[PDB]
């Protein structure tokens, strides 16, 4: 006999699957009882979560609004059309000049779909080098020639780099490399670059060598929506993005593309190629709950409160970096123009691994990161998540104080036990000074609110 | 200006933050329970799955996998993913020493493409079931004009195999002959609109004869596989991929199963590391951890005795439906079904699937037009999973058969009165009292059954 | 001190390099003291040899007439232009409808240059299967998927086959495969097919699936020039050829291509692509001595004597095959329409290797060859070379008698020593019956003239 | 009709069978000895080479190689090819245990492409000397507009390296940097218009640093390499390819040298089988055995003491020529030469190579325009091999320098009188008594020297 629908299908998670329910409750507590400084993370709204967890997951709607493969899409079409128009509005795009596809499962599929749309297999691509702050999906191969990224497997990638002494993108070397290599596509945007991007200069390079210009704005898209950084839309042909980082939405991807007349009576040709690449070439039915949740996030992204948030994210990153530099610490480029700071630890004789591990033991989550394109010598620290919990400059200065204490302990351990990781680990065991800072972190962390769920009804307090 | 308080933007419910979207979801909830949903690639998943899907797990970015993450804070995500992996093996009765699984694919299409990336080089040869024969886009597709449509046919070299044009069964002899000529590195089995079970043993003999890897995409039947109601692809295939929302009744997600341990030179399987590396770092970023959580929930449900009875009932409902249709004189491809769907050939009626799909759509009966016998699409594909999840049994699917009978009867009457051109046919859809009577009988029939995933008593629109 | 020009540069070979001179003299004797039945071999004229061995080898002339990269080409241009116009005339082509490039080093580079001209890497190609009588450059991969031919390495090949019971090309299976595989290019022509080609049917297939149609006529080009077989030019877009087989010229290649209006006011687009593929994409400076020698061969190919020769080649192959069949032997397709016969030995319980080896010991040169597309079960026998020495039907009937004797001995050895090759070899050692037939072969062979050199002044007699 | 007797079509000499072609060859023979031939990729080979080239060896089709032929009758072809191979190793002082060679490439361009096919997969990365910097098409070439011109850039992925734009020497630091960025699987050295020796040791350090194979195309200097007059590529390269008709003075043919034996894991080199298989069956058919015979002859000549003195003289002549030009105020790229050629930069004169090439061509002085400093071509390339083969020594090349001096002096005068547009420049070439006087002085100078390959006393046209 089948289970009644009420038994299997309407009973809440806490009863159907206590194991998973309990783990989710623990992850909820982890998220609000520490200091989350991963620049690729945020805390989204309950409203987004409610649309994400909804009956929209049940609808399979291959195709797009007005050109579907089956019926019953009267409401899924409206949700997607709303999501698309809200996406153009969030980034201040004229609909006759820009279109957007909101079906990519995530930012990385969005990139590969864009490539598939406008390139043939083995076409040449250039993107920011991983040690310089770029992303895997912009191309990555090892010194041994092992192709790591699919972008480097199915296309021919060549990375460009930051200047090794200033940490800024070396635009002259960019242009020289693009004239030698002749990429069909240049990617800009990155994961760990602490400055704004000169899209105008990327456009001059792309025109000089004949390339398409794509910006992957996954990391700064929220700042782009609030017009707090340079807009890639002013100079790029295509803009891709993940939607959960500084944009504060669900996990999802978008591809924006130029429409209308080119600046021969020529018109852009991207719309149909982009749509076709997403479906039917790469994806099946879109994840409609993601599209609903995204539409919610894009409306929230259009509000004066979100512009104030993006402003605060920048101000918090600046205040944290100033606090660190005021303690003698070295930031790559000596500051920031966006949501993150990149902390160079080689002046301290430390590696990013050591600091990341010790911070993680105090519930301060950062990530080790390569520096000046040259074990990784730094850590990357992001302001979006904690700003979303309402922290302002004074709070980030206190975060800077916790980081200051954390690196001081990391140096105390390295001096007492050794410079090799095997040595360093010896000092983490039952370290009373780590325990103290972990307590101070948790106390501080628990003084702020938390979007996405009510701290008052969580299982673990 | 100042920042919104967290309570305002971050804790306020959807109905207040975004009434527009809230209202559209409420309307979609009503649409899902006011009609008869017969799309074979759709199901209604559980509220428990949905609760895990809509959770703070969305906030955690955990590039890598348990034990080899790129950053910390992963203590609970690792446990959830490990549980998802172990429950995936349990649900399909797999020995952890012989099988591994990766649960990070965003969906079934990325699961396929990551599997290809793992075991093939660009332009390696692939064979899969032809689309007119019931196959899927991600198994390879190019048009008679030579346009490469599927990315699988863009980055690899595909060649389809077909069903026998008279019996509708997979032509295993032509499959073997094509494979020996083309020499694929990878043969794919599994499909979208095939109404019979698969002879994996025979696929394995072909693969071994031509030196190919053998992958099954069980997206459509994976629920029936978990319940051991259809043949197991795992008995013969190197790799098995799946989507998790169709007959498996889970969230939107994908998995890749791969063999491990000794090959039956003392050589052992080499899939595990290649598969994992292809999913990440090669193709994806951080996994969608809320999907992994929701999938872990669905996989525990799929291991329950109730789910096994559900799978039996899906098959029984599809059989009882096909038998009711053939009792009315209708033609099914292969004359029946061994799985969750029936493929109805309308060409003997002088109809196209489009016309039947449109009139059904107007009575809130959702089917999809579909090519038949590999040869405008001349059929409709009808699936049993979703309505079986609302508790319908054989008698209910016979009444569904009667609604389909009435629907196609009206379709013929319209075609006869107005003509075969769609412009003509449309005329018979306007103020049609017999469509209204069917629409009403459908909605009344539909409202007799429960609905998983949300509470009907709380719906905005009843 | 440098050698005087007279010493190193004008002294004849016999004095500069006695080793090589002596070996060439031995090869000359080998060529006229046996029976040469390799269908891919001929004996060219002394006139061709004189142009081949000439000061034309010294001129490097990259480009083509009227569009060269350096000076001094006043006479090389005239030679090449003459070679091209003589090539169109030899095959009865209108210059407004056909062009030809005569720079390919050989037939195989001619094929790859044609492919490069009209295909992109990994485009699909179909050609006659090697076991069915096709050529390596039409595509070849092993059962294990090892890509053997460059055509199968840089493009995607799929072979079509002869009917396994009739030995004729299976045109229905050809069309079905072309509709499944959708090649961009279909190749016709082959190495060991004993019948004419239905180019009209290949054209219907290519049109139905949208492919270009190329004929590689290397083997029958001489018969094509004499209009003794079907002309590929009537239905193919491109025709390639080697120039030394039945055409009786030097070692070289040619690519013919359609010009002018298509049968949208559309015109063919092959000329510039073909020329560019040959140079600068693939070759350097052409081998001008080859082009001079080829022009000589093409004039000879246009003469009534050459038409009589091509007629005689066919009549000799027919007479030889009739003689063999009259002894109970089995030919694939039961006869021939061209220069060769394909002898099926499986009815005798023999392999082609065994017969080839024993014939080679009697100075009868054939080659083992696969049969009905299914160790190779047959031998391929060609009439061009011995016909060029003036042999007619009665002489080829006597060749058939020598072959009859040779296979009889091969069966006597297989019966006395065993069916395995290790066994069979035991019977070749100091076999008096082989010795006798070798003497009869040589006596017969030495009764006929020899083009290319004067038998009367050769070193070895 | 009947067949022509063998005596008529087959034994009659060319002058009777084809008077047209016979006459054109006689005219080309005269052209070759009535002027000054300064094309660096041309030579005059020996009558012995020509005798072997024009022989019955053309008739033998011998697919495969000695010891592994596809059919019989190969007893003497095998011996000739083995001798050609052993003499190829002897001429370049190679130990048969450390080096093998394949002598079947139809020419140097097929030798290169077969080598690539042997050691690379389609689309593997290759680096070679940029064409404006003195490189060759087969080392990779694509235009600023992105059009892939060389097949090497069509089937593989190429990236050129360049000379230093101010010194004209290979920029080894940028080479290393580009190689570490691009990560080629194959780095090519050797070139067409580079006037200095190559630092193979440095190429080897770069190759080792980036994990590349290292191939030298010594087509231009192979004669000087045989005579140990320039650096040996064999000391540092995995593979060495060459054409055989330039400084080596042989027939038109190609060879591929490859390392064998232990790598300096007890691993050994793996090139031999791959190279052979790439030449045949992969890319070519039967070898051109008359070329192999003629090449065996040239390789015995290249091992003679006279050939070593010839190579010394080529270098001395090119030096004496460049010194004479620079003494007249002219500019050479790098200020001199270490090999067989000089690269004359005409941009300081306000001239293009085209104008100088055309006026020289009108005085029966054959040079070729050529790009310079990697930046209309602003130079001419002048080679010493061919005229050195006619016995010219330093004094003769100084007189050639004087003819070039007079030629470019006239070129400037024409440009000054008529203008810089080629339409203008052409006007000064008509009934020019000073061009005639130079043409006459050139032909008179030219007729003082012998000519290899044929007898001047037998020429149709004296």
């Amino acid at each position: 006999h089948m289970d009644p629908v009420s038994v299997w299908g309407n009973t809440p998670l806490a009863t159907v699957d206590p194991e998973i329910h309990d783990l989710i409750e623990k992850e909820k507590r982890r998220q609000c009882r520490g200091i989350e400084l991963i620049a690729s993370e945020n805390f989204t709204s309950f409203a987004v979560i409610e649309a994400l967890g909804s009956a929209l997951t049940n609808k399979y709607s291959e195709g797009m609004p007005g050109n579907r493969y089956y019926g019953g899409n009267e409401y899924i079409d409206q949700i997607e059309n709303l999501c698309r128009s809200r996406a153009l509005q969030a980034f201040h795009l004229d609909a006759q000049s820009w279109g957007v596809n909101v079906q990519p499962y995530s930012g990385s599929p969005a990139n590969f779909a864009a490539y598939t749309a406008v390139l043939n297999p083995h076409d040449r691509i250039m993107g920011l080098d991983l040690p310089s702050g770029g992303h895997l999906t912009h191309g990555y191969y090892t010194s041994g020639g092992k192709k790591i990224s699919a972008t480097s497997i199915y296309f021919e990638s060549l990375p460009y780099k930051v200047n090794s002494t200033t940490g800024y993108i070396d635009y002259d070397r960019l242009e020289e490399k693009a004239l030698d290599f002749r990429p069909k596509l240049i990617i800009c945007g990155g994961s760990a670059y602490p400055r704004d991007w000169d899209y105008k200069r990327f456009r001059e390079v792309a025109d000089k060598c004949g390339a398409l210009l794509l910006c992957d704005m996954a990391h700064t898209s929220g700042l782009v929506a609030a017009q707090e950084v340079n807009s890639p839309f002013e100079y790029c042909d295509i803009v891709t993005t993940t939607t959960h980082k500084s944009l504060r939405g669900p996990r999802a991807g978008m591809i924006f593309y130029r429409k209308g007349p080119k600046p021969e009576n020529a018109v852009y040709d991207f719309e149909d190629k982009i749509n076709f690449a997403v479906f039917p070439s790469l994806q099946g039915g879109p994840h409609n709950h993601q599209i609903g949740a995204l539409a919610v996030a894009l409306k929230q992204a259009a509000s004066p409160g979100f512009k104030a948030y993006a402003k605060q994210v920048k101000a918090n990153a600046v205040a944290l970096g100033k606090y660190l530099m005021g303690k003698g610490y070295s930031l790559v480029t000596g500051g920031t123009e966006n949501h993150l700071v990149l902390w160079d630890l080689r002046p301290l004789g430390l590696t990013g691994n050591k600091v990341e591990k010790l911070c993680d033991l105090c519930n301060i989550t950062v990530n080790k990161n390569a520096v000046f394109g040259d074990a990784p010598g730094g850590v990357r620290i992001g302001a979006p998540a904690m700003t979303s919990r309402g922290l302002v400059e004074k709070d980030f200065e206190q975060i800077g104080e916790f980081l200051h204490r954390a690196v001081t302990l990391t140096l105390e351990i390295q001096k007492e036990h050794g410079k090799l990781l095997k040595d360093f680990n010896k000092g983490l065991v039952n370290n009373k000074a780590i325990e103290d800072l972990k307590a101070d972190v948790e106390k501080f962390s628990a003084l702020f609110d938390m979007p996405g769920f009510l701290v008052s009804e969580m299982k673990y307090k």
